């Protein structure tokens, strides 16, 4: 950790709270990675049919929600690990 | 009856049990961050030269809460599949 | 909607504060989906021009910035519904 | 004032300055929605104090305030795509 | 003219230096995260074992990318401080 | 390293490129807490002031600003370390 600079040692306390955060969040991460390997197969099926726009859209909107538990993990992690904030 | 919200489709009963297991796992992260919250804050309240740390890792879960939120809504949206008018 | 976890009933006055907000949102929507429309138009035309990399990138933030608007719309009518918050 | 003294910006046309002006008017119409929402809230929660539903009227106006800063955010990158500033990465 | 924009409002000589000085340290960080998009890219683009890898590390360096943009435009309507109507 | 789930061990070429991220996040970020003092004190001789909204106002784009700041250097961070990815 020294070589990264911010960076602090870790505790036990920490190391046990930043590893319950991401077991929760990938709970919730492989079952939007669920519902869009759903969405995929059925957009496959048929790329003309009326709601081919609709399985795309939802496609999108589950790689943005992805990218929102990505961060809202890491902004958690970051509380947990107290790193040394210069601004 | 009619639907009276724009753009809202009619449910269906996998709909409503998907939306409910997103916001079910969505539920149990988020309480994890409002345990680690209460704890900084007591921690600030009895508080130091932790303190600053303190009030800063409260407004990271803070950033942390919203974006989860945005996370499960954009998702169940996902689901939902209501009217995309743009 | 009581099947929905954390919902509440729709009353007169949250739909009409509701749809008020969307039919907003969808009229600046539109907007950016117009321009999103001209500059595909003009990624048709100029294929290998000059420009295609910038019609490309305003196309890319274009995009972002609907994603941006939906979420704006997504926390105002949230305020508007008031949703049991457990967190 | 001069454009050109800002790093990466270009010269306005009528066709920008149309499509700019008509994105901020549509933002700014959903803006003071949510602006006229606000007040509503804020007015019960000077009314309520400490009633039942102050928590809720709380939760609320964070939750405008963050509507707000998202729409800024949209306008802003719409806007951007209308001008086409440089690019440097 | 500035006049023509809704909501702006004339420059000043410090709002512009300001402006620059963001622009300009914006601009620093936003190549490095160019330069480690491209050598990613060639990677993948010369490639086996960690395609997926490269392919994700392009996806969070174009987020990168983007937070960075709106990191600037904000700090940037900080400064100039346009006319705020909501 | 490996007591945190999903880290994989750092490399020389790792620790440099986001050390070098760092740097030039913390020189954009003291920027930004250079302003944000400015204007705190130009708010604080008068409150009641017409510009004082215009100030406070501006004080809180800059915080939006400095929380983009770190979301950008995250994710950079994230795609220089390459941790697993479940989802
Ligand atoms: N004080 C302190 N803070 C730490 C430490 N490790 C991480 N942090 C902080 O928590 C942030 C989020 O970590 P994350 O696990 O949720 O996402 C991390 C993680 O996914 C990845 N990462 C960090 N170290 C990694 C590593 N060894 N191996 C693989 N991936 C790694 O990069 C992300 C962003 O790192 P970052 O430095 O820019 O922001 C950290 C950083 O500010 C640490 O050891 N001490
Ligand atoms: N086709 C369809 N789509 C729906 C339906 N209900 C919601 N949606 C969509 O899913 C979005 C996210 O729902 P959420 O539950 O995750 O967050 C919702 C939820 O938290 C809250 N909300 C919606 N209806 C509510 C209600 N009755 N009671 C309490 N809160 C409510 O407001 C949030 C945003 O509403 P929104 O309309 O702007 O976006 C919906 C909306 O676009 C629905 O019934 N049908
Ligand atoms: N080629 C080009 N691109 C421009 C120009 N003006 C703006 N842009 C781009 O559009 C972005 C967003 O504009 P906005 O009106 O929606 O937000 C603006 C606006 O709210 C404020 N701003 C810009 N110029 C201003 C000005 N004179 N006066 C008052 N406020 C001003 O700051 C934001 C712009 O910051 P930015 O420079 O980082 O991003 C611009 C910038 O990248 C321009 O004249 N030419
Ligand atoms: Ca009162
Ligand atoms: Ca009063
Ligand atoms: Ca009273
Ligand atoms: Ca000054």
């Amino acid at each position: 950790i020294e070589d990264i600079k911010g960076y602090k040692p870790h505790t036990e306390e920490k190391i046990g709270k930043v590893n319950a955060i991401k077991d929760a969040e990938v709970r919730l991460g492989l079952i939007f990675d669920a519902l869009y390997d759903e969405f995929w197969e059925a957009l496959d099926n048929c790329e003309d049919c009326e709601f081919a726009k609709n399985y795309a859209e939802s496609l999108d909107q589950l790689t943005i929600a992805k990218t929102k538990l990505k961060e809202a993990s890491m902004w958690a992690c970051r509380a947990v690990f107290q790193p040394e904030e210069k601004y």
